[PDB]
């Protein structure tokens, strides 16, 4: 099987702003998790042809991964903080179903996700 093609990270037809809390998400969040010692296979879509993971993509149909987010963010692909939020939430889910508890990418997974969600609760006022 083939990988499917990445999430969509830069529609014109969505419309675009800049917002404080989504400012923070990119200079803040997602750049302290980014520089994690266990980020790196969080920060691009799960290659399953590369990695020999036939029945990922028969599992996982909503994927989502730090390189994707990050693009989405640079391109205001997002209109709503809950939005971003919700794909990292989603990246921390796929892990916790495909993989089994306590393996090591799972790990990895619960350390960054313990991170994320200290940060999220400093973000900054609402316009
Ligand atoms: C499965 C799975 N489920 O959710 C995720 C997320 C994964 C996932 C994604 N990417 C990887 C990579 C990986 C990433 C980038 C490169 C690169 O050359 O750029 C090379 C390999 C390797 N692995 C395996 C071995 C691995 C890594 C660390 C610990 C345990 N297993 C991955 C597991």
């Amino acid at each position: 099987g083939m990988n499917p093609p990445p999430p969509e990270t830069s529609n014109p037809n969505k419309p675009k702003r800049q917002t404080n809390q989504l400012q923070y998400l990119l200079r803040v969040v997602l750049k302290t998790l980014w520089k994690h010692q266990f980020a790196w296979p969080f920060q691009q879509p799960v290659d399953a042809v590369k990695l020999n993971l036939p029945a990922y993509y028969k599992i996982i149909k909503t994927p989502m991964d730090m390189g994707t987010i990050k693009k989405r963010l640079e391109n205001n692909y997002y209109w709503n903080a809950q939005e971003c939020i919700q794909d990292f939430n989603t990246m921390f889910t796929n892990c916790y179903i495909y993989n089994k508890p306590g393996d090591d990418i799972v790990l990895m997974a619960e350390a960054l996700e313990k991170l994320f969600l200290q940060k999220i609760n400093e973000l900054p006022t609402e316009e």
